[PDB]
């Protein structure tokens, strides 16, 4: 018959090795996989480090180099108030820019042609936003505007080896104003660390921001890198990688297929044998959930390893999607190391006791996030014009999140007890709202989970 | 008989469609309801949002423009300690609205008259007020005072496209100082995002305030704001929103009444069949509490709504109300939702667990309530003159709180040791009042809330 | 016989209004003393804290008068490096104390003779102190010193309506240099507010101090306030709340008398009747506890009152002492709330539970002491030297009970990352100490705390 | 035969006092050793934070006496952008070496000769390093490099009672520059608290670092400190804890040796008398784990403490590992007082309930430690880039372990909501990150260590 197969199928490894002898492959390969991606991921992240904080840094001279009166701590106040500021800001840049060779520490070339667009072949671009028609007269409330946006731009090119001091800013009808320059470094330590060539260009862009129109008009200053090559064993561990992950995702195919016939092979004998009906979940069974997750993580490495090369090579420049593909790829595989603890008993009775938990424990989380909800939208909406924290619904998600969870509580309560919200029903709010959030969540919700999990390790030990 | 009514009252609504086979009305048009209270709740938070980050830049603008010497994060520390540190500021102040035009970067207009009762027709009024009778003197402790206020202004006028030069103040018996002018400016960002008509009016106080007397006199800059028109479907919405609640009022409403009188059928056929005794809580179950809560969000939302649409039509700008009317409501409806899940009875034991556990925890509520109001006074009176977290009684209340949730809690202990409360008396009662408390209410008290849950959870699963 | 008299002992209240129908007396006498003396000390407290303010307020501007170049938040930094700043610091205070009446906000008057001891009559006395001998030679390690202070004084005198500027300072043998002089001012607020009459006077003591001669020479300004009358209710409610405590102290007294007095008789029937023996304990169920604490709590407050009376009438200024005398009692009587509720069943089993799990608790508490004092030596000794949280013992206390508690644990590993103890061997023990410590206090030890209240409540629930 | 031998042994102290009335004497010399050693321990902290502050005292003033314009708190920050800065804060240092005697606040000597090995008999050395071939061209990607490193030093010589001005600095191929030299101070304190000799010396390092060539050169000054003797009890207390734990050592090994023996005589006894077998955990039963304690302490107090009298005469200085034997060999003792509190019932039930929970609680930690390292690993690769606290891999492990207990929660999210990782989708993935994490490790893991431990006290109190 094939109760013989059927009992092969779902026995433990251990047991699968006394009948007919087969040798433990996936076990083994699997610990390898997770060697591999794991050294992997460190060094992909041991050299993205190095390139961050070269980035970093240059972006934080640049700042000092540019901005006038610039401190460190100051990036999300810098702003200018009055007309004069804006002017000064505007020409130290632009000041700094021309004698950047003889002042600077590092060592900046100029990018001829590197304004953007703007530029008609000069290195730096002073532009200026306005409407076309401003026309505004708060005097007797009169608006005649046209929102169509005027681009008026200054060619400045660098000295070898000023028109732009006659700029007339049109505050009435402004909307900002943008500085665009691009400057090529070498990063050294890469042609004596690693003997790597690469050439970074950094896009520098200052803004003088006035879409507001609220009187203040923040300065800040952002870079944009492109790393190229100024004219190994990490591409074949990447292969390595590659193949460790090929291979494991064909045998864990191979067994998921095993898996599907021997649904297919039992759906009818028991439908013939006995003629019983067999229900969906009844053939998940024959579904190896360990399996799922192993080829969903090689499919992550080989597809972010993939990308990776690019990287590595200059040719993508994709870093955000290779690191989560990776990410969690390696988070998968971890995980995974489960599995293997589930052979012993000792061990399967914590990891039983969570996995009889699970389903209690998402079915309270649906009827607490109603609750959870509500409040965050009542906060939003009555303590958002008072309150730092509430100011949108995913900083009031975070503030809840963290308050049930015993952190940043005082601040919390400290906010609105300053100005109060200028109001005391709104005060008087705050009180209510907090202190019965808290005391719900933490008293009543929290406690539920305790018991939850508590009554699943009882059964588990207590069959 | 009426078995068979009582029957079909207290029944699922699953099995109600059974019986006489009712469309379900008020469950979709409660789901219907809670999409469009959540949905106008959203757009309302999103506009009030926008008015106000434009107030609150434009009154970091006046700081700036206004205030000698200001800097941001100096606000509760901005003070003035000298005869001459006061005039420059009050002067500064006074110069800056006289050039306001030629240095501001936002299109500010004088409002003529705007310096309030004590302008004579000035747009900005500079006075000072004292007591009629100071003669303070601390050399022989003589102090013949009349407490009678002498409101002493001056009328400033601005340029058209110096007699507060000549001020002099009563400083030994002065009481505060006061600018008060009004701007006018106009949100550009409505008439391009929305086509809008928005011209704000700022009503600017500056107060020097002296009412310590206590040799230093802090200065604050507040405004307020007249938002008017210068010179749809948010309405449509609304309307469809006050239908569907006033629909659900009157359905919520009926099905209540329905209730009463079937509670009045029953108080007296067993009064005749049995002649038994009925308890006013052996006819709450004829109250449907979900009915209660249905009508009550209802009646919330209508009438915050009416308010909103003053305000959205700039007659009102009640929005604290509004805001409160509007939150509570939508918290309401969301914690609603509960109703539904407790038709499922895996649901139904963690909704009921909560239920069953809820009186226990309101009566230890009660039980410790009075420890931590003795603690509360306690650390008021004692350490209130040492601590900064120890102020104020409500002050008090939000650090013990936080500290119980563990919060906050290596700060309180570090404020005791800076100084020691300038005493060792002191600082040891702060160590046993501390570590008492945090001990007793983490250790114990939070112990116990777990048991009664964990208790109410063991009945709820072993009935 | 005495089991009707031991039967009416031992009864509840309620009960005990049924047998001879005597009036609750001391439970109304309770109720009235829980409301003056809470009443009391909220009135002691609003009152402090205005003084607290003023005494606050006024010594902020004494720092900005007379602190050469402060700013606030820099009072543990302020320090000079250098001698000419020293001799900059010192002067400006003296010459800013010479302009005081021109150019302070405040109304300070000159207390003739006020400098001290140091002072022949002056105002203002400037002292340098410095070793008899000093002859510090680092350049051969020479060390002539003899230990004797001597103390060189300079008087100043202030102006009707300059011998300090030729001061020399002996700074390789120095010591400190202190400014001494008063300033006397008038609470106008009092004389407005409760028609009050209140003489401040402030003692201003100036430290340069180098007594750790270690190149930098912190400075601080401190004040002693001296609240006299410059030339009713709330003493008739402190009468009133003598009385009250007075009337309950006697009556719990000879309540606890009438307990041993029956504890006497049983001692001896029990030895008659049937010769058996009763151990102590078996006559402490005689003792109300609860009386004990009424009759302390009336002692608190009779004598914290009666400091109150003195310091109200300006003769004790004992604030400290009078402050914990009044807090510790009224939490006492908050905390005798508690036996009204043992009345009741419900709240009962509550009150019982924490009763009966409090003997595990005191013993779990002593086993995990002498754990939790061996990780405070072992994290003083080796983290002492490089983490700011484990300078002192009661420091390394007060940090290692808010970890467990969940609270300010990043910012301690984070202190440990910064120079890493300039070690990698003391980096890689922080990571040890800390991550055993935590794991093992939160997920073990915070663990038995639960189960033994969670154990009690069983007992509680199911005798 | 032995049962009596084997009975005397595994027998309570109490007991054996009973049989053969034998004196408890490792028992009082185990208490004895407790308090000599915590008083060492605590001796040695006491004189060791002294030091602490004079050396970290001084080098706050060296900060400020040679460091241009430094204010403290911007430490990691101190960075020079601009060749002209660079410059003038590398004259201010050695221009302010120069007239140190005349203008700092302590007593410093120039050490002659004390510029380190680049100095030629000079006192303070001024070295530029660079490469010998730089020939940097971002212009056209051209990078002819020799990174052999070239040190050009320069000699300053003190005053008695400028070649470094002409000093250029060869920017583009720059890698640091360095100020060595030394200074001599007598910690005067000594030579009146405890008439104790101590010359100090500083070996002051001021590094402009330019090793990453990223524009920025940061600047910090480091100490080195060498405490000599200017030209007891503590001592003899030494030798009394090193007799005090040598006579421990002797009496816990002897009381080991006879478990070794008696185990020996049994494990034949047995296969004669039954022949029966006996497993290596069986044995265990012999070996009294507190002894292996007692043992291992003596160990490190006689180990810690000869390092001790080698550091106090002044001829050692390791106090790092000196203070981690000390505080380890504490820890351990005060640990040791557990096995007294194990000879009385009570307080067994809840050291006994720890230690059958300990292997559970042990195997659940390997379970959810791979949980936790792919979390680590996942959160490091993706969030390394934006966030400051998942920079390296120690870092995300100390920040995700602060979450799950609570603390530095609002903070984490706050950091990804303020540029969102100037990305959407690493936003999202931030969030999906964190919510599950807290969720999983706090809701569930965090449950399931409370229900070990219930669990383990369950069977405890009801075998
Ligand atoms: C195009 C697709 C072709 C795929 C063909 C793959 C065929 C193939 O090799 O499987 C046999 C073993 C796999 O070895 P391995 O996966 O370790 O062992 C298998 C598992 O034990 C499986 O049970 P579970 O995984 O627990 O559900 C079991 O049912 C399989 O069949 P059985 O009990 O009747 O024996 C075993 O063969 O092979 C190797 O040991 C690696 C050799 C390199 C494989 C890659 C060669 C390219
Ligand atoms: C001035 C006041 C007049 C109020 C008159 C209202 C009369 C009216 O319509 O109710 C019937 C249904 C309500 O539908 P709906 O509320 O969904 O259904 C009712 C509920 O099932 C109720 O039980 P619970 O709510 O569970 O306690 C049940 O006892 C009622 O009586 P029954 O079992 O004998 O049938 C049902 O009619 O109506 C509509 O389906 C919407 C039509 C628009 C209603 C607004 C018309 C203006
Ligand atoms: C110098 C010392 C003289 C002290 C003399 C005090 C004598 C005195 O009055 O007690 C009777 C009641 C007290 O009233 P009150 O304290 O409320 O009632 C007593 C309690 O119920 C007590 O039980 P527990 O407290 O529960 O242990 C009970 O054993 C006493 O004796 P009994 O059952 O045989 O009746 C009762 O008299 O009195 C007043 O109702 C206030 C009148 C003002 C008392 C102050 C007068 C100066
Ligand atoms: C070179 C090595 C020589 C080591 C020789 C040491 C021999 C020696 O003294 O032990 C006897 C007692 C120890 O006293 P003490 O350690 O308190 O008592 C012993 C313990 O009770 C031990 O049981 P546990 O520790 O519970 O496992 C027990 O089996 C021993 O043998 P017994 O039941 O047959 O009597 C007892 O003698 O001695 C002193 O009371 C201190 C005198 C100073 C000892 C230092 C002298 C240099
Ligand atoms: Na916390």
């Amino acid at each position: 018959d094939l109760r013989r197969r059927l009992k092969y199928f779902f026995m433990s490894p251990c047991d699968k090795f006394r009948a007919k002898g087969r040798k433990p492959c996936k076990l083994m390969l699997q610990v390898v996989k997770i060697l591999v991606v794991t050294v992997q991921l460190i060094l992909f992240g041991l050299s993205n480090q190095l390139v961050v904080t070269f980035r970093e840094e240059n972006t934080i001279a640049f700042r000092h180099l540019f901005l006038l009166g610039y401190s460190d701590g100051s990036d999300d106040t810098f702003a200018a108030y009055t007309q004069e500021q804006l002017y000064q800001a505007i020409f130290y840049a632009v000041d700094q820019y021309l004698i950047l060779p003889e002042i600077s520490l590092g060592r900046y070339a100029y990018v001829r042609g590197g304004g953007g667009p703007w530029a008609n072949g000069s290195a730096l671009a002073l532009c200026q936003r306005y409407y076309h028609r401003g026309h505004v007269d708060p005097a007797n409330d009169t608006f005649d505007i046209d929102p169509r946006v005027v681009t008026d731009c200054i060619q400045v090119d660098p000295p070898d080896r000023a028109s732009y001091k006659n700029l007339t800013l049109k505050f009435h009808k402004l909307i900002n104003v943008t500085i665009h320059f691009q400057l090529k470094t070498i990063n050294l330590q890469s042609l004596i660390n690693n003997e790597i060539p690469d050439c970074y260009t950094f896009s520098i862009l200052i803004t003088f921001d006035n879409k507001a129109h609220s009187g203040r008009i923040p300065i800040r200053l952002e870079t944009k890198t492109h790393i190229q090559e100024c004219k190994s064993f990490r591409l074949l561990f990447d292969v390595v990688v590659i193949l460790t992950c090929s291979l494991s995702f064909l045998l864990c195919a191979r067994s998921l297929l095993r898996g599907f016939l021997l649904q297919n092979e039992f759906v009818v004998f028991m439908w013939r044998r006995r003629g019983r009906e067999i229900s969906l979940w009844e053939r998940l069974e024959f579904v190896n959930g360990w399996y799922i997750l192993l080829v969903t993580s090689d499919v992550l490495t080989i597809s972010g390893t993939v990308m990776k090369i690019g990287i590595e090579a200059k040719n993508l420049a994709s870093y955000d999607v290779c690191s989560i593909l990776l990410g969690t790829s390696t988070l998968l595989v971890w995980v995974g190391v489960i599995r293997y603890l589930t052979f012993f008993h000792k061990y399967n009775i914590l990891i039983a006791t969570l996995r009889v938990a699970l389903p209690s424990v998402m079915r309270f989380c649906c009827c607490v996030a109603v609750i959870y909800l509500g409040y965050c939208f009542c906060g939003w909406i009555v303590l958002g014009p008072y309150h730092v924290k509430f100011r949108s619904l995913s900083m009031v998600s975070e503030c809840l999140f963290s308050l049930i969870n015993g952190d940043d509580m005082f601040v919390t309560f400290a906010a609105m007890q300053a100005q109060q919200g200028h109001s005391s029903l709104v005060w008087l709010f705050s009180q209510l709202y907090l202190y019965s959030f808290i005391s719900l969540f933490i008293y009543m919700v929290l406690s539920l989970f305790i018991a939850l999990i508590t009554g699943a390790y009882d059964t588990i030990k207590h069959p």
